[PDB]
């Protein structure tokens, strides 16, 4: 109800909306490179699969 | 309820009248910029919140 309270409330909102985030691109290619990995060993475990109703990987 | 009464309070006043109120064009600004800062972190936070819907930031 002060006007040296509102203009202090005023500094402090600007101090904390300058926090620094994490990156957060980084995170999300970590996802990224970690389904490329499940999605390489899962398609190497079908491959072996094929392989055993015949006799020769595909093509 | 003497002539030099009423004189000294017309001096009293002219001196009360003229004191330097604080400036407020920047107390309004201070408000307006903190505005601008809350509405860029709400609005990193709804693209971020979109971007997990769906798999791209819009357009």
């Amino acid at each position: 109800f002060t006007l040296i309270e509102l203009l202090i409330v005023v500094a402090i909102i600007g101090i904390l909306a300058a926090i620094a985030i994490p990156q957060f691109a980084a995170y999300r290619q970590k996802a990224f490179n970690s389904a490329a990995e499940s999605d390489l060993k899962n398609t190497k475990t079908n491959l072996e699969s094929y392989y055993s109703e015949h006799q020769f990987y595909p093509n």
